[PDB]
């Protein structure tokens, strides 16, 4: 792991009640260069419950992406 990004993005999506958040969940965790949570989110429309999983994984892998970003770590956490 990184800074437990696998393991808190994991932790986030075992709560899910149903596929489709949890799916939406791993999409929202996904790294990109380009854009931040809200723009992404923006672009999501399968529903509600999609939308808010995207972006609490989203937020939640971002937000440790920063911390890893501030450590200036070499290697493993």
């Amino acid at each position: 792991d990184l800074q437990l990004l696998h393991q808190k993005v994991e932790e986030q999506a075992a709560k899910y009640k149903h596929r489709v958040p949890k799916k939406c969940c791993y999409d929202g965790a996904r790294e990109n260069k380009y854009e931040t949570c809200e723009q992404r989110v923006a672009r999501v429309t399968i529903g509600p419950h999609c939308i808010r999983a995207f972006n609490e994984c989203c937020t939640i892998a971002d937000k440790i992406r920063k911390n890893i970003s501030h450590k200036f770590a070499p290697x493993a956490r």
